[PDB]
């Protein structure tokens, strides 16, 4: 008969769940005419990743400031969440769920495989009126980073699960403008692996570890630095390379001089400790180094 | 070839006609610096229903307030039509060709079959610049009620038709936001059946009848209501039921408390007076009522 | 030396007090990603109106909601006071001190004496930022009702005092933007005497008395009605006397027809039975009565 | 007593009338969902010039497209009148009185003799809900032009009347952002004198006649204009002088090169055939004639 | 496996490229507190439609008032190009590539061939990051002119290049409300065959041409235009025809009287002499003519 | 004759001047479709301060980023001023007149003598267009600080110079909302003292000093602090005074808890160390503290 998604769909929904916070925040005492504790209602959408656990990925701008979790499977039934770990910078946040039986749990693509043209659909609550399902195409890939897809839904709250044709996770849908749960125009996404490497720091150490490592170097135009090359200067100069932290990795070695990280020239020297500093470990960033001719890809830790 | 929506929509744009409004309505004078007749133009789409009586279902929102009303085939034939009857709360409206001639009625679907990954097309007119049609799926649906579909133009005004691949009608896309044509990020529409229900009303009433039937209780709290139980309290008494309207039927019987209403608890006795009363003839809702186990559907009438 | 208002400011400045409120009112839950008791802080001006009663004249949107009040003089005494009535319709409250001691109370002028281009001064808190005083004249009289000044701030909030040269009552400002305490362009206020009035009637019943009174008539058009004369018709009719409520009073008899309330036609009997109906008790309001010569002026009770 | 304004305020009320527009304007017809005759209600003040004729200053802005315009005295008598003549530029209008009887013209003062820290006071309807008057000072004169006070109102609509401490016209305020009359902070009016002159053009000819009056040169640079000086370029070429318009007068002669007109720089030879071409007859303007020593006044024809 | 564009896509996204503007602007002077040259940069995508010649088309809007213009391939390649042709009215402009080498072209599909239902993809850049590809349908054909495609992105500035499923180019997507790079809900483009007469008008003469070309005739009810016919008049007079300009071609002779031009009626004579005098030559425009049946389709020059 | 300000107007106006300032600023170069220098015109009035060296006190809004500034006296002299200090925090600057020559300097009065009922007049201008003068009274007094005065343009941009009736500085009207000059809805001012102490650390220091002094103490809860009273804790600890800074002079001793500083509370230690080290030498601010009956005023330095 006719082509349909609904099928897949049908085998993804149950992995899909519906999330209802309650929470409390510090608000300004409003002064008329036109510190205190307000409680408010959050909702969102998040996939089962660990049926057995009862793992709910979900986001963080969700979850964030919650004192009770509650999660609705498709199938109607409620169960109880505890918080495990959030990451504010992606956007992402683990629950659990409290007393987990009969779960599915979704299977994760290995969203390396993404390439531009491909199909995705997004589950979640764009408006609150429950589970909304909307498709569309690959649109952008922060790599081949980051997903951006064309099946998103305009003035929506960035839902969750972002999944292929075999029903398959390869990402969760996030909001770029927090605390603003809202579109751009077009959807991001963080990849389905970067979403089990964030995952997996929440369980084991209730957070994601930030890798902030340079190595220990000095500013370009310094005292140990000047004395080098400067033919070509301009940029962040690297003294050393000793701590062996993707240094003795990245082939890199005294009196280098990076000056870029995946496209963007890196001024100054402290705007290479920053950016590098504020990203998750396990990370896949690229240094373009100079030295005439060197730019390696490293991974933190 | 290549894979093409033209072939089946060649079948379906027949079907489908412009209409062009002009009526007149009572407006403010205007005070300056900054009760009369002012002279509008409305300006829809919407689908032959009926071939041999030349019945067009619309939108209220465009056949509102009308004194004259234009219809122009996809062929470029113009006939005038004539209101037959309408409907605010659903934004759905019936007229008649005046004099149909050579017409094509479109086949509708049974809305009941939806399922959600199912896909969809829209035909009308988001900004008058004549008939433009979209794809997409079924995003949502209010019972599987209401159709939610990501087929929906941003910042357009609720187009008509809504059709799967076979080329038959699901529905007629909406504006929720009346007397506000336009778009809250996705698309909402009547689902086909309910508005075939809808349109025979309006050709056999003028309009749709309102089934505003509780049976004939007393509030909870009350004399004859606290005598009973008022064991898991907190909501709405049900006294009698002898009126026999789809309370014989629901199966409900005296001393009830019914607090459901297709999810959304039913606090006060006439919680249920109004959200039940405001509805169409023929619907379907789910009323949650409790007595320890309790909960059936009914239809109106 | 130089003329200035500094030295009968002094005489005034005493008998104006700085009102700090401290309530809670019913908001709504914030949804997000972007009921319960909420604390907010009002905070306005009064004067002194009863020395040893310690009587505080306030403005309704200010005392509003509230649950502690407190009284600071421009000396910097501070005072307990308590709620001892409201009246939303003129936005006037009155408040009692809790333990008034070495208190000044204003002297009141009499409103009726008031011409336009008389000199006023206002003083209050528009900004919050303390006892701020400004000057201007009558800019108009609702009678001569209302006074219009524009000794008024900018985007300010409606302040407290309105005082003559001699630094006497004129009235208390106002915001008829309710519940917005803002600026239309020129202040508004309700005379001195108004405010008398309606203060008195605050200390005697808790509340201001609406005097909602017709008489007893019937429709014009009707069966009583259409009997008389209908020579010069359209308007409210009037049937009945008998109550004796300022018709007795108002010279008024049975046949009349009433179209007028200060200028404002009269255009049905509802709208007398409304508009008469929301005004003070000991209002001054006119009446056009029709019947070929007849227009007196009312006393509510 | 206390000093006031109402005394003299009294003298003077009499001679400021209230105006009642009716009228009719083309609007586009409304296209929804969301060219004919609309019916409006323009509102303003004015004020008797002349008593025996019934001559009745008023703003442009309130006149415009008037189908039917009625005068109510401040005694509330009604009159019915009938345009003269307007003139959108300065936003000035005469109206005349039908049936004129027992009326008060106000005394015209010499607005020549006006300075800036001078008194005044402002009569009109801000807000249409009656006679509103405020008082201040000159702010600023357009020569010493135009009259710009701080007695205006905020967000108001530019009232009629500016009158000084004798009760006399010193102006007629205007709004200079048309068709919008508000208010930029301060307020602007015509000088009683240009007021004078500008409605005797209206009495004599049914309008002001614009006195477009250069001579007859040509452009700087150009055949005849390059010939000579060229010392200090920059500027508007006077090639001739005959026609004897305020030129036999301006001792200006040929060979000339103006490029001032009160301040602003002439560029173009054109930018003076503009701007000296759109003000009324009678006009004092001021060139900055360059020939090494050369600045006269001018007077319209 | 799965189906997905990825595949075409890598046949297309060659021919694709980035375009890195850098022009100055004339610029108002800042007025503070809140003429001289402003730098800017603008942003686009651009389709390589000679491969041999480096001629890469794109948008007006992207490439005006370009001082620097540079070229990124997909593959990473940098090339400077230089302006060759613009046409603010299509929003269409020719760039050249300086130094063009191993260039891939993009196949040109014949636009004509387009229906409504086929499908489309976009590629280009809303956000500035990076090159975007987003999918559709055909939404609507401005003849079977102009293509409207739902294949747009929300709030996004209009790409590039429109494809069908081949990977030809049906299209150019542009921007309707210039200067404002932006979305009205839909996606506008010009189609491939318009884009290229335009683009070879360019190359041939640094503009397209515009033709405006009426004939040579005279006003209805004029000396010449009264004396006929006027039976069924009301439009635009047609006295000459002998030019010859696609009136000795559009079958047209003296007398006509045409008033029409692809539906909007020809209300005046320079209604036509404006409207077919805007358009770029080779367009294909229809004239509704009247003398009792008469409409032929025009091909300017 | 009629009373006026034009009098001591004219013999104030000689001292206001027109500040015409040219200056560039560093801004981001516009991303389009819709870092470098560019110029602006800022424009605002000052008051000659001291005659013989040509002193011009001004608001450093106006002065900020200048390149070139010129003088325009009342009588049309133009001058070149020169820098000589500013001072963003209270929106002061001086600026010298090169050339100085026939100048009047205005007489400044103490404003320590200044009461709120006293009349006021400003100078400045709020629109560009020229000198605008406006009359109101002393609203407020930041003490008996700052000033506050309804004699202040709406919409208008704080102009200079604040004046009495004997036409001597009791001030400048300064911006609050800086970098936006604009209003409040009432206007704000540096008194004229302040202004003088402001302005010659100018002269003296090309700046005022900064007089952050504390003393040398310890936050409260910690080592050297709950050691001993913390009966009635609460607030920030002092544990030395040696530094003789306003310490032995302010009667403080070790042991001390100040937790006031003209009103607020003074919640932490650094709550002090920041307030009191933003404000400028000279000043005199109170301090509440605790010890059971402490509160001196200190003077800066």
């Amino acid at each position: 008969q006719m082509p349909s998604l609904a099928p897949m769909l049908e085998k993804v929904m149950p992995s899909v769940v519906s999330i209802n916070v309650e929470g409390s925040t510090t608000v300004n005492t409003p002064r008329m005419p036109r510190g205190q504790q307000q409680k408010f209602m959050a909702l969102g959408s998040g996939v089962i990743i660990d049926a057995d656990k009862g793992y709910v990925v979900t986001n963080n701008h969700v979850v964030d400031n919650a004192t009770v979790i509650k999660v609705q499977l498709s199938d109607g039934r409620k169960f109880d969440a505890k918080m495990v770990g959030k990451d504010p910078r992606s956007d992402i946040a683990l629950i659990q769920i409290q007393n987990p039986k009969n779960l599915t749990a979704i299977k994760m693509a290995d969203s390396d495989a993404l390439r531009v043209g491909d199909y995705t659909v997004a589950i979640g609550n764009p408006f609150g009126l429950g589970e909304t399902v909307t498709s569309g195409i690959v649109s952008a890939l922060g790599r081949s980073n980051f997903i951006q897809t064309d099946a998103a839904i305009n003035r929506g709250n960035a839902g969750g699960a972002l999944v292929n044709l075999n029903g398959e996770l390869i990402g969760i849908n996030t909001a770029i403008l927090a605390p603003d749960g809202g579109n751009i125009g077009i959807g991001f996404a963080i990849p389905s692996n970067m979403v089990k490497n964030l995952t997996s720091q929440m369980v084991e150490y209730g957070q994601v570890k930030r890798g902030e490592l340079g190595i220990m170097g000095t500013e370009l135009n310094s005292e140990l630095a000047k004395a080098m090359k400067v033919d070509a200067q301009r940029g962040a100069f690297v003294s050393q390379v000793l701590p062996n932290s993707s240094a003795a990795k990245a082939g890199i070695k005294a009196g280098d001089v990076i000056t870029s990280l995946n496209g963007k020239p890196i001024s100054s020297f402290a705007a290479l400790r920053a950016q590098v500093g504020t990203m998750p470990v396990g990370s896949k960033l690229t240094l373009g180094l100079l030295r005439d001719g060197k730019q390696v890809n490293v991974n933190l830790e």
